[PDB]
């Protein structure tokens, strides 16, 4: 089997994307964010506190012939930027652009903290890091694609995220047209539960290329890139203006700027991310002052490779015996 589905900015900023999912008998479509850096598939729903919705589409598993209480299960989880949610458990049927698990784990969401109940376009998680770090106790459940894994036609998926556009997650296949030259791929480390990988280094703009080894994670559910302070100064030192903030919490720019590109090394390639998608616009609005999509890890304990890294290529999430990430340009 194989799915695909289109995956869309849910603002003008591409903060995040949403990629429609059907839940349950008949179906229920939720706009959900699939998340590499989590692994738990959680849903606005029937059961969430009611000052706690606002928009959201809600998963009501009532009304689903095909769910089931999952019993005495619970999940809770706290994203590393204070955001949380918790709840209890259903099984149910899970389709994602064709492709579809049986007895999947949703997640059904009793509270959810402010940051969530204000993204109204966003109506719940699909994790896709590894099911090591699911939060459901007291038995821990599988991810959508650690369950479809077996069934698929190659135990992999991909992320094809657009700038200020839509792109594609395809399960099951590489699609050979959505990326240019070859894809390189890269060893990938599974102990903290992660797709965790390591860059070969990294140029600013026209810059020569640092050879230098940065370890870091492959993670859909983060908006910007999170690179070590050397790194992060090295790039903000070429950008007229730039400052880091630390009313603001990070780098900021004169939004009259034009950006460097930044380059990060996949083995012996390169992936190059315009100057263009560094620009996350006014700090507040009407300001001049614009925030930067390249941001300092110091504070957060690991480098991610948010979208801002990811949007910039063809993205492959090997999930075979031994997972391995590979990067294509596009
Ligand atoms: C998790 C909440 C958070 C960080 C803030 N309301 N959102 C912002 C929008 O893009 C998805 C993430
Ligand atoms: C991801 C960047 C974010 C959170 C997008 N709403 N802001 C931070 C504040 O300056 C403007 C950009």
């Amino acid at each position: 089997s194989t799915g695909s589905a289109t995956t869309t900015p849910i603002d003008s900023l591409d903060d995040a994307y949403i990629t429609p999912v059907q839940i349950g008998t008949p179906a229920q479509t939720l706009n959900l964010d699939f998340d590499t850096g989590s692994s738990d598939l959680w849903v606005f729903s029937s059961e969430t506190t009611a000052s706690e919705v606002d928009g959201q589409t809600i998963y009501t598993p009532s009304k689903s012939t095909t769910a089931k209480l999952l019993s005495g299960a619970t999940w809770s989880i706290s994203y590393g930027d204070g955001s949380s949610s918790s709840g209890d458990v259903y099984t149910d049927t899970v389709s994602v652009g064709g492709l579809t698990v049986t007895g999947q784990a949703v997640e059904s969401a009793k509270k959810v903290s402010s940051s969530f109940t204000e993204d109204s376009t966003i109506d719940g998680l699909l994790g896709l890091a590894f099911s090591t770090l699911n939060t459901v106790s007291p038995t821990q459940q599988k991810t959508f694609f650690d369950n479809a894994k077996a069934s698929l036609d190659s135990p992999v998926f991909t992320a094809d995220l657009g700038y200020h556009a839509p792109g594609t997650y395809n399960f099951g296949f590489i699609d050979t047209t959505a990326y240019t030259g070859s894809i390189t791929y890269t060893a990938v480390s599974t102990k903290q539960g992660f797709w965790e990988w390591t860059s070969t280094g990294y140029a600013v703009g026209s810059g020569t290329f640092k050879s230098t080894s940065i370890d870091g994670i492959a993670d859909t559910g983060t908006t910007l890139l999170y690179l070590p302070a050397t790194v992060v100064s090295a790039y903000w030192a070429q950008v007229s203006g730039a400052k880091s903030s630390s009313s603001v919490g990070g780098y900021v720019f004169p939004c009259s700027a034009t950006l460097p590109s930044f380059t990060f090394g996949v083995g012996s390639a390169r992936i190059v991310i315009p100057g263009d998608y560094i620009d996350f616009g006014p700090i507040s609005t009407g300001s001049s002052s614009c925030f930067g999509g390249i941001q300092s890890s110091a504070g957060i304990g690991i480098n991610i490779f948010g979208d801002v890294a990811l949007k910039a290529a063809f993205v492959v999430f090997n999930g075979a015996t031994t997972p391995t990430l590979g990067f294509a340009s596009k």
